[PDB]
């Protein structure tokens, strides 16, 4: 799961570089947030195919499962909020190396494992091979979200 | 154009920074001297993403071509030795001030349009003019290459 992790870290970081930039405006659905991120080059080591319901983007793991960034909560007075990261239907031993890896890479602000949300942004290999769960067959049934900013 | 010269100097620099600073061991390919360099905080600003063949990270251009740094090899009749920095799908405008900005200032040993090896360092306007390929509707079609060390 290392070209896994290294996705979401780049990726993590072109959004930050990106939101840099954002000023008077938020986004205000992942879809946009994640075919903006698309357009702008900043998901070239994933998979990147059509949605498609306005004619946008979407962003999928190396197992078929949806990829989405999205704004947390837009709005709150101040400098704009941070976003999420969530990777869906993760197989077992990915949600393990992956969620230990973020965590180990200290470059979120959380890290949820399914109905699991590690606030403190520490995740063990203990916790995450109990927290992610087993694969139906050949299918993942994890939801990893990594958390920045806010 | 500016904003890549400026982007090409400083990962020069970093580079060479890093390189200085190892003591027993090497860089073999560019995928992994590139990935350092990007945890190093050497590629920030800068467009990067993750290597599905080593999940090593990797490193964009602003018109979407890839840059690659990599060490310098042997080949049976020269041991030139260093590192380069290539980039490449250059549109034809930013490959002549790029290319020529390097030259009056990147400290570099040699640089390369193409097929056109300027081992001395120096580049004019005029002669990137006409090495500097024009692009394909808009898709350039240079690359860059800038040696250090020699």
């Amino acid at each position: 799961a290392g070209t896994e992790l290294t996705n979401y870290q780049t990726l993590a970081t072109n959004t930050i570089g990106m939101m840099k930039g954002v000023d008077g405006y938020a986004f205000t659905s992942g879809a946009k947030m994640t075919d903006t991120l698309i357009q702008a080059g900043a998901a070239k080591g994933m998979t990147v195919s059509g949605d498609p319901a306005s004619g946008s983007a979407t962003l999928w793991n190396s197992w078929g499962g949806q990829i989405v960034v999205a704004p947390d909560t837009a709005g709150g007075t101040g400098f704009n909020n941070g976003f999420t990261i969530t990777t869906n239907k993760v197989p077992q031993s990915a949600c393990v190396s992956i969620s230990t890896g973020m965590s180990r890479s200290g470059g979120t602000s959380g890290i949820k494992i399914n109905g699991n949300n590690h606030t403190d942004a520490k995740v063990t290999a203990e916790i995450a091979s109990s927290e992610c769960t087993a694969d139906n067959g050949r299918t993942g049934t994890n939801t990893l979200v990594f958390n920045y900013n806010g």
